[PDB]
């Protein structure tokens, strides 16, 4: 009487009309509901991603240490939704922010919501009515950590201390979630480490999506490498990796990933120190290639095609 894989589908099917498709899912599996995504500035974590970006609607956390990339994404993020035409806000609470280099990975800074709460009850708060408000695409959070609740702001003591950042940060997810699924703007929650920073405890459980974000190399001095980690993702099997050039002054250097995703796709043969494409000679070099692709703008181009009709 009993049919393993026919008994476990039946389940499956059930686990998922209980709380929504993803809740479980074979990681080899292959996704093929394409739902709508705001791409990642970053080919390989679009892929990474297994639907080409960030999906819209829902609550993503990007975290990781500081100067490892998190910010040039969530950046990129905004002005891929921008140029799709779409309207973008930024809560700012830590002051950082360099519109200069915002522009320069294509934001359209002048059309840029941005805001500068007082307290953390103020910037969720703002941010929740901005979101249900269905005009925006995208939203993205500086600092988790920042969220410091009004009464620790304000004077208050050492009584009565508490953990009310967390439950601060649990609250106001736990209401404008459903307002991101009905609006669908995707809302990034920048979360610099140094509970993954009081907050973060919520925000582990509100993600749909959640990236690990790593410095990793350090390609004289030009920029560095990042790698992400999807450690988690309810849209599509989650775990797999992704990684990326940032040049100093330079957002995500489109050449530099072509020339890594090409290689392990195979259209470029690497021969050990020389890059080739199609019998072309690229440069020893992952450099002297960069910059070939970069000025031979009609190559790369046929290579960005050739890859991207190889995966999706
Ligand atoms: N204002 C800038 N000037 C020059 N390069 C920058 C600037 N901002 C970002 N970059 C580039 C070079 C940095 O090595 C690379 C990584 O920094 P960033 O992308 O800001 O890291 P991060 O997102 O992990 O920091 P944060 O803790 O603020 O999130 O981005």
């Amino acid at each position: 009487a009993p049919d393993r894989e026919k008994a476990l589908e039946l389940a499956m099917a059930q686990i998922d009309k209980n709380f929504g498709k993803g809740s479980v899912m074979r990681l080899g599996e292959e996704v093929r509901q394409p739902i709508s995504v705001i791409p990642t500035g970053s080919i390989s974590l679009d892929v990474a991603l297994g639907i080409g970006g960030l999906p819209r609607g829902r609550v993503i956390e990007i975290y990781g240490p500081e100067s490892s990339g998190k910010t040039t994404v969530a950046l990129h993020a905004v002005a891929n939704a921008q140029a799709a035409g779409g309207i973008a806000a930024f809560i700012d609470a830590e002051h950082a922010l360099d519109p200069e280099y915002a522009k320069k990975l294509g934001v359209d800074t002048d059309s840029l919501l941005v805001s500068q709460p007082d307290t953390g009850e103020q910037a969720l708060e703002i941010a929740d009515m901005l979101v249900r408000s269905g005009a925006l695409d995208i939203i993205v959070i500086d600092s988790v950590a920042a969220l410091v609740p009004r009464a620790e702001i304000e004077g208050e003591m050492g009584d009565s201390h508490v953990g009310l950042q967390a439950r601060l940060m649990s609250q106001a997810l736990r209401k404008m979630t459903g307002a991101l699924n009905n609006s669908g703007t995707t809302a990034i929650f920048i979360n610099n480490l140094r509970e993954t920073t009081t907050g973060g405890k919520a925000l582990k459980f509100y993600a749909s999506v959640r990236l690990d974000v790593r410095r990793i190399e350090t390609l004289d001095a030009v920029g560095n490498r990042t790698r992400v980690k999807v450690v988690k993702n309810k849209v599509s099997p989650p775990f797999k990796q992704a990684e990326f050039d940032i040049l100093y002054g330079q957002g995500i250097s489109r050449e530099g990933s072509l020339i890594d995703m090409g290689v392990e796709h195979g259209f470029i043969r690497k021969s050990g120190s020389w890059f080739t494409y199609e019998g072309e000679q690229l440069g020893q070099g992952k450099e002297n290639a960069r910059k070939f692709l970069l000025e031979n703008t009609d190559v790369a181009n046929e290579i960005e095609k050739k890859i991207k009709e190889k995966l999706g």
